[PDB]
């Protein structure tokens, strides 16, 4: 369930990327959903305002949404 | 009513975008009006003071305002 | 006790010494080395240093947050 | 790398060296010392050694689980 | 929200103990409720079958319950 | 229907206990019958093979069985 930020970036950059959705919570927690029906949580307050990360996710067609 | 940031960006980039207007709220919620009379909410605090997004929208012919 | 300035140096350094970094919400970083050592760095600004976290990840160093 | 037998010894030992123990669900213990060192112990049975965890806590040593 | 097992034992042994309820999940996670309306989670697979801990909690009048 | 383990122990220890019978299920759920015709469920896996609990109950005059 818990995923390091490094492992998260690994999953995103994966050429056969299994990441389907990333939920960006306002308390600095990312909820990451995979195509095969897994869900992870990443403690990363810095990703919350990380424009290039977000646009990288979007450019990959990964569903990105905020949560509060 | 609820719209992902990804889908929002896609709808903006659309060759024949149906996005007519975007309101950027201080609380980080974007209100997106479409041509068919629909209105969506996009939770995206990262977009509030995004100059690049604003300029993109303006250049696409989409009305943008901040309140 | 380890200064932030020494930390950035240890990260940028050529020879792989840093193996894991934990960014705690209280502003303290825990820095793990490959020779079985661990340091603490007082740096509440380290959560905003996107360049540093970016290079950390780029070098395959495990980065995680805790609260 | 640290043997479990050396670990129990380090804990039972008179002089406060062990400061924190993390019991991971994969059977690995992370042992932190007060002189800024960290060891790993392969011991899947360590989660069942109630005597050890009891004395660990009794000495004010921080004990936590992770998964 | 996250609480170390040591801090948990500290809270239990406290003479002015603020612990009102301990929920023992079958996946080795403890959910600890306080009298002042706080809730914590303790990762401790070993407490799950810890008879003396449980009877210590019960003897203190702390509400102990299992969850699955 | 749902009963805490603490309350269960209290009801058993009661000077004039209303507990008439306890069934100890393999799945860790205790079914507790009272004299007034009530029946409660107690989630307590730790009580399954508890010899001390069984002997306590038997000595209190409470019918115990395991299925």
């Amino acid at each position: 369930s818990k995923l390091s930020y490094t492992s998260f970036v690994q999953m995103v950059e994966d050429e056969r990327s299994v990441v389907s959705e990333v939920v960006i919570r306002d308390d600095g927690v990312l909820r990451v959903y995979t195509k095969d029906g897994r869900v992870y949580e990443v403690d990363a307050p810095w990703a919350v305002n990380d424009s290039q990360l977000i646009e990288k996710l979007v450019s990959k067609g990964i569903k990105v949404s905020g949560e509060r």
